[PDB]
């Protein structure tokens, strides 16, 4: 907002990011703390060196990181790293190419000083601003300043983005045809079985009406089960075994496992030795986990099942087909991989999939305008002032009255940052509710919906007032597309040292605790000083997780958007956005290549939604330039309105030329190089469910 | 408009009517001109009797088109016959549900009066008015007579079109299946192939390319050429052939085949024994089209081809598979019928075919918009009043004084009619021009344009005014959308007589005119005593054509436009669109079940466009009534916008639900009952192209 504020900020930040780098540097030399540190190399085959010798040259990681192509990339971590880091580059040089052209913008926006005139009439004022964006008359000189650069802005994106679609195509294709025997492109995934095998079992019915239509191309078909007694009984055995294991951890003298600890449990004179109460209950396990597979193998198989195929090319084809004349049964998809299918969210009907679409998303929507009331509630709750509950007691006005004064205010924080943490979880569970065939389909889904709240969030929250269901009401009734153009770009101008300071805010904080991982640190060593007593936990302790592209791709996409939207508006931020995304490569490859493991494949398939979302934004900064020119009188429709409508015609061209080629695997590469005859029951066993796994 | 104007157009048109079915009733009883009206049953096999006996029942039809199933139409004529009767059938079953409800909604708007009131303060007026539209105030109590007459119409739309397309497709299922082995099942279109064959020829290039893809499934590819000498020559021959033969017609005397009759011609010497004449044109032509059809076939076949398989199967999987990992090249989609693709306007590239179909439509929003100002240049020239080149001269005053006022108002007619006659031709062709390498979807294409053209022809030439120009600049510099749903609402009570009158014109006349068959009728008889002299001249002569689909069904759907848009608003008109459909029914079954023969299968592709245009209608008609209870004033949001949400859900439902059954041919009807071994020169010399049959 204001200068001082702005500059207390980014000091702040600075600050912060400054010590979490020195932190970083100075602790990750240390080899205790490997195992946190490069997590890959050290899953990974085995490389847990610096790389070259005992002695870590200074600065440790620039050089490494710097000299290592895409090919490095795919080599150690899945395409979906290499497609990311295609975004980042992309965006990066988007920016960059804005910079170049950056240079004249900002002079005439200087020389001009219109802000000092009497527009003021004794808030939109920082002495930035005076720099930026409001420099300018109703209608002076704007031609260079604002038309000369958005078609520069529109160039450059078309061109980058065009090219870096192009390369993730090309990237695609490459890592798709160099390939080895994979259990996914042999199978399809059948989901809207007819209900009735009319007098028959289910699984004799899928393998009839497939062998009448592919005959000497069948291996044998899996339908989907029922598991939800069946996996819950696998946990409990899964939770046991690992708990005996822990027991004999000791070695020492006789287990004493606690019992009244569980909470639902008062037998503690049955918790010393524990090795045979462990061993009962996983026979009892055993033999009931047998007993319910065998019930739920032959006890009514739900409707849906998967497909194998004895060639590349005809599960390759067989999943873009057409099997039943009328479509709403015998749906077809293509297989995803065995850990990147739900089979509890499998098994649903095409009507029961689009209600529940409309209903998951009328309810997100739903969320989005009504999200500040319930905070407002849980914020007016009497925790504010809890004086009369104060057991201690010891000096608690003291403590507050000094320092503390903002705990008060510090309240309404934990109720916000409770549901800005539960929320992406949420929106995963929410978007698996869906239907959703395919996990990473799940997280895209995710994503887009956390990409949505974002932006509606932020810009409401900045621009416009706080009050939104007052505000959309009286849109509902105030007049129609033009004035709401107007008052958007109206508002903008009125803080972007605001979009400055967060810019910035996210930006050292963020990839600060990031590379220091400071956070598991942390819990990694309190759980080796806690509870975690064996080996085995400890291997499985530090595990990583995946790059979490259900997160990081819409954050990156909002500041993209916040970039873009005030790309000429105040260009000020361009540099922000370069900065970013230009730390954001640098700490993203150390980490994809020392520290993340992926949990998919996916093969690219992320990059069409990353460039319709990266497009979007675009669009939308076309139209708020639109309306800002319009504003600002000036030769604003036949400037805009052109490049508005390429901007729709090339989505539509990109999206005709190269989206077919990320849905589908292709049959010129089904058939390349098969060199050793694929195996039978291997793909069997690895789509078979965890839980019904051992059997015959 | 006025009520004597009214009156005097419906009967007129009515008169029109009358006379021209006894004319048609008192003609087509005659055995002279039975193949003019029943060329169908005389060319397909021998059915040129009345049916019974020789005497003719009076009314000779009614009986017979009234008891006839769809399995006999499916019999005699295409599935195409089918969907469009299920069409015609489904829009009178909506209007005359809508008109069992529509008995309230006059008692109302008659008994209610306030357009007596001092509303009209001293044009939009009939005495008709009174008792259909705008006899309630702002604000009274129109629940009944709005919201509970526009819920009725959409749920029997709902109902109807669910029930209609389910069975359109469950007619498509039934025909697809229980068919026989017909040269498209077999085959596939390529149409994007890589221009390099890299120092080879392309034949071999796609030979091998899809060799290695499809191992022992097939027979070879034909490739398009180049067929525009070839083509030309071939005609040049085809009709010389059919001159000879019309030469020896006369088998009494020697021949003279007129030379300066053709006009760029001069050698009147020669005309005598054309025999020579022709038969060595004959031979010349011959061995021209001999060496060109050598040259065609091995010199540079350009970039597309058709592929065959051995399987019906694999045929109707690799056409809706993906081939090439990048989707620019390699196109594949489903090969029409030997009779529905279009050779030379196949082989387009992808972004040729895009650039082509943006220009195209761009050109088609520019005529509709700058439609008139030519038509008003073409009637202001002198043309008006020639008299100064009139050559007779005998009294022309005296007849143009007297009844021929109009001659002078009857040539902006002319200059209107002209363009109407070419305009269905004319989208035609440049529907043919987007590339489209399938004539029945050129057909659809056509009609598309067409429909928006009539649309936005009558619409904008009755309710707003006459300067499409004018309006289209204010209406972009004019306040946005509330404000222009308003004039829409206000503007369409103007005068409905207009409508009522304008479906009663195109009802009697279009109707009469058809079934009559007067124009065919004066053809072939002048014909018949013109220079047709042969029988096979004459056999010739009659052919009927095809159902016209490119032009029947917009002006049907048009008219269903008008329907709804004001079918409760001026609710007289339900009546004349119940007649209107009833007729065409009952019309067009005689017709096709008569008189037309069909250029096509189609198989019911016909029927998504439709229903998606007659959802649009639908849609329009809702947004037209949400304006108009905008206008007097009501409960408006809340009965009419949840309603078009509704709309928009039961669109996406119908789509997502049947539309993929429409598009591709399923491999569970692609394997049925394959009895006799399937041919293999035969689908070839299908798909050989007429010009280069002759050859080995």
């Amino acid at each position: 907002m204001e200068f001082g504020s702005f500059l207390v900020s980014l000091g702040t930040s600075f600050v912060i990011f400054v010590i979490l780098m020195l932190l970083f540097t100075w602790l990750s030399r240390k080899s205790g703390n490997a195992p946190i540190y490069y997590p890959n190399r050290i899953l990974k085959g085995l490389e847990p060196w610096e790389g070259t010798s005992l002695t870590r040259n200074p600065f440790a990681w620039m050089r490494e990181a710097l000299t290592s192509s895409e090919q490095d990339v795919v080599n150690l971590s899945g395409v979906d790293t290499a497609v990311h880091f295609v975004f980042l580059s992309t965006v990066l040089g988007i920016f960059a190419c804005s910079s170049l052209l950056l240079l004249p913008t900002l002079l005439p926006l200087a020389a001009t000083d219109n802000n000092i005139k009497n527009t003021k009439n004794a808030g939109t004022f920082s002495q930035l601003d005076n720099l930026s964006m409001a420099n300018i008359t109703k209608k002076s000189s704007r031609l260079w300043a604002f038309l000369g650069a958005v078609y520069w802005i529109s160039l450059v994106t078309y061109f980058f983005l065009w090219k870096a679609y192009k390369h993730v195509s090309s990237l695609r294709a490459q890592a798709l045809m160099s390939a080895d025997v994979k259990p996914e492109q042999f199978a399809i995934l059948v989901r809207d079985m007819p209900a009735p095998p009319d007098g028959q079992t289910q699984k004799e019915f899928i393998d009839s009406y497939f062998r009448e239509i592919y005959p000497e191309t069948f291996y044998r078909s899996l339908v989907a089960t029922e598991n939800s007694k069946v996996n819950k009984i696998w946990e409990k055995l899964e939770g046991y075994k690992k708990k005996l294991a822990r027991a004999e951890a000791i070695l020492a003298a006789t287990n004493n496992r606690p019992t009244n600890k569980t909470g639902f449990c008062g037998l503690v004179g049955k918790q010393v030795d524990s090795i045979e109460y462990y061993t009962e209950l996983i026979n009892e396990s055993v033999a009931k986990l047998e007993t319910e597979q065998k019930a739920v193998l032959a006890e009514k198989q739900q409707t849906a099942a998967v497909v194998f195929f004895t060639t590349r090319v005809a599960a390759a084809s067989a999943a873009q087909s057409l099997h039943c004349q009328m479509v709403d049964k015998w749906t077809v998809t293509e297989a995803p991989e065995p850990r990147q299918l739900l089979w509890q969210n499998l098994n649903i009907k095409l009507f029961s999939r689009i209600i529940r679409q409309y209903f998951i998303n009328f309810f997100v929507a739903v969320t989005i305008l009504f999200y500040m009331i319930p905070i407002a509630f849980v914020s007016a709750i009497t925790t504010l002032k809890n004086l009369q509950r104060i057991i201690p007691f010891i000096k608690p006005v003291v403590e507050i009255t000094a320092i503390r004064t903002v705990l008060e205010s510090f309240l309404p924080q934990i109720a916000l940052i409770v549901f800005l943490a539960m929320l992406p979880k949420l929106l995963l569970f929410l978007s698996k509710a869906e239907g959703i065939p395919s996990q990473s389909h799940a997280i895209r889904a995710a994503s887009s919906k956390y990409f949505i709240f974002s932006v509606f969030n932020v810009f409401i929250g900045v621009t416009l007032a706080g009050t939104l269901f007052n505000t959309v009401k009286d849109i509902a009734k105030n007049p129609k597309l033009d004035m709401i153009i107007n008052l958007l770009a109206t508002s903008l101008p009125k803080s972007a040292t605001f979009f400055l300071t967060y810019v910035a805010l996210k930006f050292f904080i963020g990839y600060g605790l990031e590379l220091s991982r400071i956070i598991p640190l942390i819990i990694f060593h309190l759980k080796k000083k806690y509870l975690c007593k064996t080996e085995a936990e400890v291997k499985e302790a530090w595990y990583p997780g995946d790059l979490s592209y259900a997160t990081r791709v819409p954050g990156d996409m909002l500041i993209l958007t916040i970039t873009f939207c005030y790309s000429v508006i105040a260009p000020l931020i361009l540099i922000f956005g370069i900065t970013y995304f230009g730390l954001g490569w640098l700490v993203l490859r150390n980490q994809a290549l020392k520290v993340y493991v992926p949990s998919y494949e996916s093969y690219g398939r992320m990059w069409p939604h990353i460039h319709q979302r990266i497009l979007a934004a675009l669009f939308l900064f076309q139209v708020v330039m639109f309306g800002y020119l319009g504003a600002k009188t000036f030769f604003y429709t036949a400037l805009v309105i052109p490049l508005i409508i390429t901007s729709l015609i090339f989505g539509y061209v990109c999206r005709q030329k190269f989206y077919g080629g990320f849905e589908h695997t292709a049959l010129e590469v089904a058939c390349r190089e098969l060199k050793q005859s694929p195996d039978l029951e291997e793909i069997f066993r690895a789509y078979i469910p965890h839980s019904l796994s051992s059997h015959k």
